[PDB]
C-alpha cells in the first residue's frame, strides 16, 4: 500500500530552527509576507540524513519527539529518512566525505552502520511510528554510466551487497524502502533505462539471498536534484531525453521496471524545483543560483497525476549548502563555482541563508503565508 495516504511525514525540529534566520532576516527588511511564507516552510515535513555514523545519535532524540508529537496530535507520524554512508561513496565524484573506504574494512563497517540505525528503528517507541527510507543516493546510477571510472569498478559490487544488506535489514511492518534511482537526466537518457532497471532488480534479488521475501516500495528520484515535476518550459539541454521532467521519469523507468519486476513506485524531491531555466546545462547540480520551492509534499493525484507515484516528497532540505565555493577550502568542488551557482556558499551541509531567501521569493506555485 502507499504509505503515505493518510499519513503525517515529520517535521524535523532542527531543520525548523535553521529557518529562524530567515523569518529574521525578512522581519528586518519589513517583508511580512516572506515571513510568513517563512513560517509556512518551517511546517513542511523534510529527510533527516544519516550522511555518517555520528548522526546516527540523533535518531532517538528524533524518534521521542516523534512520538512525543504522535500522542499529542493524533496523527500518524511518518518519519522520512535517508540513508547515505556506501564504502567508497560516491565513486565517480573527485572527492567523498563518506567515511568509509573499501581499503579500511568499509564494507564490514558499513554493515555495522546499517545495524546501528536497525537498532535504532526496533525500539518500543520506533515501533509505534511509519518509518519512508530513501536508500543510498549518488549509487547505483555509477554502475549504469561511469564503470570506466576506476573508483566505480571496484565499488560496483560493494555497492550492489551494502543496498542489498540494508534492504534485507529493514523490513519490517512499519517501514518502506525506496532505492534512489536518480535523475531524469543522469538515468533517463534512452540507454539507460534498461540497465538501470536490470541494476535495481539485481540488488533486490541479493536482498533476497539474505532475507528470503525481502521487498522495497519502489524509488527515489531528483534526490537533492532540481529537475521541474512538470516543465512549463522544456530546457533545450533535455533534448533527445524523454525523461525532461520528473513525472516523464517516472513513466520512461515504469515500462522498464515493470518488465523486469521491480516496484514501480516512486516518491519524487521538488524541494529546489519551483524556477526552471536557472542552468545551462543538466549536470550543474551545486548550489544552483534562484532556485526556489517547488510544489509541496502532497499524494493529492489532481497534482502528482500517477498512479505510479506515491508521493512528492522533499528529500534534500533547501539551505542546507550542496558544497562550498571557496577555491582554498580543502573539500572545494569546482562544480560550486559552475556559471550557475550562487556564491559564496559554505561548506556541504553548512546553512546557507541567502540561498533560503531565494527559495522563498522562487518558490512556484508561491508559498501560502502561514499568520499567527
Ligand atoms: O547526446 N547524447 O545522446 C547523450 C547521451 C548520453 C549522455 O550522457 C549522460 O549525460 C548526463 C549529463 O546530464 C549524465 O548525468 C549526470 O551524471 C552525473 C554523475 O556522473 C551527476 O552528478 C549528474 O547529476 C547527472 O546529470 C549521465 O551520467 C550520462 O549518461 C550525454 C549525451
Ligand atoms: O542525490 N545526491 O547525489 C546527493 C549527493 C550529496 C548530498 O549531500 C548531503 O546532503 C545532506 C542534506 O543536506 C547533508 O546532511 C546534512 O549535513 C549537515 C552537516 O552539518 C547537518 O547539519 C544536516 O542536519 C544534514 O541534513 C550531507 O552533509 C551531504 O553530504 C545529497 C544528495
Ligand atoms: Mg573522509
Amino acid at each position: 500500500v502507499n504509505p503515505y495516504i493518510g499519513r503525517s511525514p515529520l517535521v524535523i525540529k532542527s531543520y525548523a530552527e535553521k529557518l529562524e534566520e530567515t523569518i529574521a532576516y525578512f522581519e528586518a527588511q519589513g517583508d511580512e509576507l516572506n515571513a510568513a511564507r517563512t513560517r509556512t516552510v518551517q511546517g513542511i515535513p523534510t529527510f533527516a540524513w544519516i550522511s555518517d555514523s555520528a548522526t546516527i545519535d540523533t535518531i532517538q532524540p528524533l524518534i521521542a519527539d516523534a512520538v512525543a508529537h504522535q500522542e499529542a496530535s493524533g496523527e500518524q507520524v511518518l518519519v522520512q529518512l535517508v540513508i547515505y554512508n556506501l564504502p567508497d561513496r560516491d565513486c565517480a565524484a573527485k572527492a567523498s566525505d563518506g567515511e568509509f573506504h573499501l581499503d579500511d574494512d568499509g564494507a564490514n563497517k558499513y554493515r555495522a552502520y546499517v545495524d546501528r540505525i536497525v537498532a535504532e528503528l526496533s525500539t518500543a517507541d520506533a515501533d509505534k511510528l511509519h518509518f519512508s527510507i530513501v536508500l543510498e543516493p549518488d549509487s547505483l546510477g555509477n554502475m549504469v554510466t561511469n564503470m570506466h571510472v576506476p573508483k566505480c569498478q571496484g565499488a560496483a559490487t560493494a555497492y550492489k551487497e551494502g543496498i542489498a544488506y540494508t534492504i534485507a535489514s529493514l523490513q519490517k511492518p512499519n517501514i518502506d524502502l525506496y532505492i534512489d534511482a536518480a535523475h531524469g537526466g543522469w538515468l533517463g537518457w534512452n540507454d539507460n533505462l534498461r540497465p538501470s532497471a536490470e541494476i535495481f532488480k539485481e540488488t533486490l534479488d541479493l536482498a533476497r539471498q539474505i532475507t528470503p521475501n525481502a521487498t522495497v516500495r519502489g524509488l527515489a528520484i531528483n534526490v537533492s536534484n532540481y529537475n521541474p515535476y512538470k516543465t512549463r518550459a522544456r530546457e533545450d539541454y533535455t533534448e533527445w531525453n524523454n525523461a525532461y521532467d520528473e513525472w516523464n521519469y517516472v513513466k520512461t523507468l515504469t515500462p522498464h521496471l515493470q518488465a523486469v519486476g521491480f516496484p514501480a513506485q516512486f516518491i519524487v524531491d521538488q524541494g529546489r524545483s519551483g524556477r526552471e531555466g536557472i542552468r545551462t546545462e543538466w549536470g550543474q547540480w551545486c548550489n544552483i543560483r534562484n532556485a526556489g520551492f517547488g510544489i509541496r509534499p502532497t499524494t493529492d493525484q489532481a497534482i502528482v497525476d500517477s498512479a505510479n507515484v506515491d508521493a512528492i516528497v522533499w528529500v534534500k532540505p533547501g539551505g542546507e549548502s550542496d558544497g562550498t565555493s571557496d577555491v582554498n577550502a580543502v573539500r572545494f568542488d569546482e562544480n560550486c563555482r559552475s556559471p550557475a551557482s550562487h556564491v559564496p556558499a559554505p561548506e556541504a551541509g553548512e546553512w546557507f541563508n541567502e540561498f533560503v531567501v531565494n527559495l522563498v521569493i522562487n518558490a512556484n506555485p508561491p508559498l501560502e503565508p502561514t499568520y499567527a
